[PDB]
């Protein structure tokens, strides 16, 4: 049998498990046995690997789905929304009055107005938990039915029950088209969602049902042999979508009111990215229906299997350590202060005086400028031999004798000017003026007559002269020897019975010498501060006034100072023009016109006049004077007669020369004359000039001008945009898009050229390569000309690796790159602004450029033989969107906007909210987005906790506080990770192929030393579709492309339907799979979390992701990762244009490279033949 040491090892054996059961009843009540909890772990890794993939469902809580409905503002309709309470009966507050859930809409429903939930808890034992519950489920209809639904469940106290709703909402009919849109060449079609005109489009229905399970801790402790968990779904309603009604569930509407604390509320959301007609098939609704509800229901019994297993025996767990914020924090802070630094570095700028290029041209143009009166002066002591002259104009025909026996009489007419008539003037002309610069010519005058003979004009019919009267004299007596004495009267008209008084005294001529003498001209400006430099410009002048002028020539130009009265002092250049004018020499050709009369109107002195009488016993002499002539007119009258050998009717006009200007006129304008060189006249000469024709040709100063000039004007800076930046920014982010938006203006035009941006980027490789401290350049060209003749490499991998490195650690390249890109795409600047808070990340776009660069050295051609059409050249060229970083920009842009960022003057706010995509809130990204989701569905995962209650504790209390606490820590780890990457490609007028790219990994292991079929796998698929259709809305219309365009045969289809749903299709032809893995994919990742990057999406990246979907490597994931989600983040790096993870196989990275380089230099070929 056995000997006395084997009784002895028996013996001890016994007494380590008599200390194992002392050990488990101090630390308490809850079972400790190692073998059942491993059995459990590998059943429930057995039963997760069965878990689907597919549907994509986005889960949010209450907090992120009102932030999700702040966001979004247009329609917002989901496929399958389904809202979970979930609640273990341990974590219940027990303190409270009532278990509720109760959440309404606020608009109609067709099934749908309220839903109100009730636990009630019949028995609670606390030392061994015992539940009984009963949910009571009610619901309200639109027109008020109340629906009542009842759920009873007997358990355990850990054991978790799940209420889901679903709410849904298929879109089966579109209706047009309606016309076309012009902007994006695309039919316009209509989504009837409300009570309209038209047929409605959104069929609704709904689905109710209940989760329980029973996890038989209890007997399989007490039995010692495992039992696996049983999970029961009760279904409680389920009406299909069949029939189209107005009024879908819209998900900005659904309010919800109240939840209890410690009750779990979810909401389960799969909305497509862009509106898809589905199925009208009975058989295809309720599949589509289905497979979300077995997603949940898979999630849920995964998560139940933890429970168990954590309920069996000790399972630790390493909470994953979160980022630092305060870390961060301190860097962000440091960044900022050093941005603040450049700023006070920049103000200095604020005390030194900048300038800027100044550029302009004055063309040929005509100006007026007059004087203050024209050139006329006066000879004195002027008196007229003729019988009519300056005063006199009386007829011989009227009754007036003298002493002599009909004798009429010889009259004088004398013009005396009171004053001296010199003037010196030197004039502010006034050229041009304008908003940016004005431009003012000086001179002087200079005036001083030359002695020459007085110049008689005759009137053939004179106007109304001041000596007009109506009665002059009258005879009273005559004598025989002393002769006829007479009775002089001087009145004049007007008289008392006469209208429009009038008068005016003739004005004699002679010529003087004028000297106009110019030296210089002056532009001032207006935001000009100091002296310009380098002043430069060439100028002409020429003049033309009376007969004579001057050419002048200057050319060299200076800064000047000088001041204004209008607005103050000014800044500017001047020219050097010295000349003098004299117009003596022959100024003889305005003799044939010239009579000037002069107007002199009053009233004051109507009928007066001088009363003597003075003859035969009266004295020859006479002497007093009326001075209201001196009074109303600023000279004297003269009326004084003698008797002698001959009489002289002295009749005398005395005038001022400043009263005389200041009604000058110059009537006889009967022979017109012309400008010097026949130019239009000025609007001061013949522009409805009635009468006023010569007193302004003889007054304006009219010349010609043309020229240029430039310099260097000062200016104040203002505020510099650097410290603009560190005045208004928020983020570290905005540094850099506020430093791009700079920097576009630094770099040239010359690259709006697509040659010369080519050329630019060459020069920008080179000096890339050029600096490499190692060879890895020339290894990876050997390794492209490999795979480009066909031969496999198994170091490609490696290869990629050390280009993917060195691209990420030369960040000046990449910025410089990013730069140039964003310099030469239409619209640079929209985009900077568009980008908002995020980032474009320039990574992919050096990474592109460094893939496209070796694949054409080594076919040795240059990139501008690929690159050969017409603008837009992505439009005409088969490959320039998939060789070139702008191109693939350019379509991007149009494509997410319907071409409506080519409208004229866009801003960004207005075009952002503009985008193609359902249910874009305002925090999304404007390129296709990519990243990894993991999260779990069905439930939180963190539990509603609650304080320490203040009176004394019970050991029951104790019980059932560890109870859920072995329950809720480290069971609530997401089911899954995936990665979405998806990518356009543009293909005739209107069409463009959306082709998107998923990739999952299920929950890796607790026993990873099994075989591939119970472990962890991956599961991915690339579905195309086609943009052919718009709403009258501005949003795309997808249709949905077969299996075969894909590039996936029938077993290929059965073997993606079983990575991805997690069972064989029983009764699924390959259309129906195919349907299932392409409306899987297509919905949307909802969330309240912020991205910060942009990234750009590529042909060859794609390909990359498609060699692991499609030839996944041979690999255990479940020793290798420590994580589902950090796969899944290492194909993010590779695809966001990082190195391969150093936790591969080399193959695996070896096959990415090959097939990125095969396709792109397919690509390249299929081009060549052009």
């Amino acid at each position: 049998n056995i000997s006395d040491n084997d009784e002895n090892i028996l013996k001890t054996l016994i007494a380590d498990y008599n200390l194992r059961m002392r050990r488990d009843a101090l630390l308490g009540e809850l079972a400790r046995l190692d073998e059942l909890r491993d059995i459990s772990q590998v059943k429930g890794v057995e039963y997760k690997v069965t878990i689907p993939l597919l549907p994509v469902i986005s889960t949010l809580n209450q907090h992120e789905f009102e932030i999700t409905q702040a966001n979004i503002e247009t329609d917002f309709i989901a496929d399958n929304v389904t809202f979970v309470t979930s609640f273990v009966p341990a974590d219940l507050d027990l303190e409270q009055t009532i278990q509720r859930v109760f959440f309404r809409t606020t608009a109609t429903t067709p099934h749908f107005q309220s839903f109100n939930l009730v636990i009630e808890i019949l028995n609670y034992d606390q030392d061994s938990g015992d539940v009984e519950l009963h949910v009571k489920i009610m619901i309200v209809r639109p027109n008020s039915d109340v629906v009542n639904y009842d759920y009873t469940w007997i358990g355990k106290d850990y054991e978790r029950i799940s209420v889901c709703y679903n709410l849904i909402s298929h879109l089966q009919r579109i209706d047009g088209p309606h016309g076309r849109d012009d902007e994006a060449e695309m039919p316009i079609y209509r989504i009837i969602r409300r009570d309209s005109g038209s047929i409605p489009s959104y069929a609704s229905g709904e689905h109710l049902y209940v989760i329980s399970s029973h996890l038989h801790v209890d007997e399989i402790v007490r039995r010692r042999e495992h039992k696996s968990i049983s999970v029961d779904v009760t279904q409680l309603s389920l009406i299909l979508p069949i029939i189209r009604t107005f009024n879908p569930v819209d998900l900005r509407e659904v309010r919800i009111e109240d939840i209890t604390p410690g009750i779990e509320f979810t909401i389960n959301m799969e909305v497509s990215t862009y509106l898809a007609e589905s199925s009208g098939s009975h058989v295809d609704m309720q599949r589509a229906i289905m497979n979300h509800a077995d997603k949940i229901v898979g999630n849920y019994t995964g998560q139940q299997w933890n429970v168990q297993s954590n309920m069996l025996s000790e399972v630790r767990t390493q909470m994953l350590e979160e980022e630092d914020e305060e870390a961060r924090q301190r860097g962000d802070y440091t960044t900022s202060t050093l941005v603040q630094t450049m700023a006070q570095v920049s103000d200095l700028f604020s005390s030194t005086i900048l300038y800027r290029r100044a550029e302009a041209r004055l063309d040929n143009t005509v100006g007026a400028f007059e004087l203050l009166r024209p050139v006329l002066s006066i000879p004195s002591e002027y008196v007229h031999n003729g019988r009519v002259g300056p005063i006199t104009n009386i007829p011989a025909n009227a009754s007036i004798v003298t002493s002599s026996s009909s004798g009429a009489g010889q009259v004088r007419n004398i013009f005396k000017p009171i004053g001296d008539q010199t003037i010196n003037e030197s004039h502010f002309a006034n050229v041009f003026s304008n908003d940016e610069y004005a431009i003012y010519l000086r001179f002087s005058y200079r005036q001083a007559p030359v002695q020459s003979e007085t110049v008689y004009l005759q009137q053939n019919l004179p106007s109304m002269r001041i000596v007009s009267p109506s009665s002059v004299s009258t005879t009273v007596s005559t004598a025989v020897i002393g002769g006829n004495t007479i009775h002089i009267n001087c009145p004049i008209r007007p008289h008392r019975e006469d209208r429009l008084v009038s008068g005016g005294v003739q004005v004699p001529r002679q010529s003087t010498a004028v000297e106009i003498r110019v030296q210089e001209i002056l532009i001032g400006y207006r935001q000009a501060t100091t002296f310009p430099i380098d002043t430069e410009g060439r100028l002409s002048l020429e003049l033309m006034y009376g007969l004579e002028s001057r050419s002048a020539v200057g050319n060299t130009m200076s800064p000047v100072r000088f001041v204004t009265v209008n607005d103050g002092e000014f800044f500017g250049l001047t020219c050097p023009i010295d000349l003098t004018l004299s117009t003596v020499v022959d100024p003889s050709s305005y003799l044939s016109d010239g009579v000037i009369l002069v107007a002199t109107a009053f009233e004051d002195l109507r009928g007066y006049a001088w009363v003597a009488t003075l003859g035969g016993d009266w004295p020859r002499t006479y002497n007093s004077s009326m001075r209201a002539f001196n009074v109303l007119t600023g000279g004297d009258i003269n009326l004084s007669t003698e008797y002698g050998s001959e009489m002289t009717y002295t009749f005398k006009v005395e005038l001022p020369i400043v009263y005389m200007f200041n009604n000058m006129t110059v009537i006889s304008n009967n022979v017109p004359r012309v400008p010097v060189l026949g130019v239009t006249y000025a609007s001061i000469y013949q522009d409805s000039r009635t009468e006023l024709e010569a007193r302004r040709f003889l007054q304006t100063l009219v010349f010609r001008i043309h020229g240029n000039w430039s310099a260097r004007i000062p200016y104040t800076p203002g505020n510099l945009p650097t410290r603009n930046t560190a005045n208004q920014h928020q983020d570290i982010q905005q540094v850099i898009n506020d430093s791009i938006s700079q920097e576009l203006g630094r770099l040239s035009d010359e690259l709006l050229n697509m040659k010369n941006r080519l050329d630019h980027l060459e020069r920008q490789f080179e000096m890339f390569i050029q600096s490499q401290e190692s060879e890895w350049w020339e290894i990876l060209l050997n390794v492209v000309m490999d795979t480009v003749l066909g031969y496999f490499s198994t170091f490609a991998g490696n290869a990629l690796k050390s280009a993917q490195q060195a691209i990420s650690k030369a960040v000046g390249y990449t910025r410089r790159v990013l730069m140039t890109v964003t310099k030469t795409m239409r619209n640079g600047p929209i985009f900077t602004r568009l980008l908002g808070a995020k980032n474009l990340s320039g990574q992919a776009l050096a990474s592109l450029e460094t893939l496209v660069e070796s694949v054409l050295r080594s076919i040795n051609v240059k990139k501008s033989r690929f690159m050969s059409g017409a603008e837009p050249l992505y439009k005409n060229n088969k490959v320039a969107q998939h060789i070139d970083n702008t191109e693939k920009m350019n379509m991007m842009m149009d494509f997410s906007f319907a071409n409506r960022n080519n409208r004229q003057n866009i801003t960004a706010d207005t075009l952002s909210r503009m985008h193609t995509q359902n249910a874009h809130g305002t925090s999304d990204t404007v390129l296709p987005a990519m990243r990894v989701y993991y999260r779990p569905l069905g439930f939180l995962d963190k539990r509603v906790g609650e304080a320490l209650h203040k009176g004394i504790t019970r050991p029951e209390a104790l019980k059932k506080q560890l109870r859920s606490d072995v329950a809720n820590v480290g069971t609530r780890a997401p089911s899954h990770a995936f990665m979405t990457y998806t990518d356009v490609l543009y293909e005739d007028a209107g069409s463009y192929i959306v082709s998107k790219r998923y990739l999952g990994i299920g929950e890796l292991n607790r026993f990873g030393r099994t075989t591939s079929d119970k472990n962890a796998d991956i599961g991915g698929v690339n579905i195309k579709y086609r943009v052919n259709k718009i709403t009258a809305d501005g949003k795309y219309i997808i249709d949905r492309l077969s299996h075969t365009e894909s590039g996936y045969t029938a077993a290929d289809v059965d073997r993606l339907y079983r990575s991805l749903f997690g069972k064989q299709g029983d009764g699924l032809s390959t259309e129906q799979k195919w349907m299932d893995i392409s409306r899987g994919v297509d919905a949307k990742i909802i969330s309240a979390d912020m991205v910060s990057e942009e990234f750009l999406s590529s042909k060859y990246t794609g390909q990359m992701i498609d060699e692991l979907i499609n030839s996944p490597p041979q690999f255990n994931y479940s020793l290798i990762y420590r994580n589902c989600q950090d796969f899944v983040l290492d194909v993010l790096r590779v695809a966001q244009g990082f190195s391969p993870s150093n936790k591969w196989d080399v193959s695996t990275a070896a096959r990415m490279q090959q097939r990125r380089v095969i396709s792109l230099m397919d690509d390249l070929m299929s081009e060549s033949e052009t």
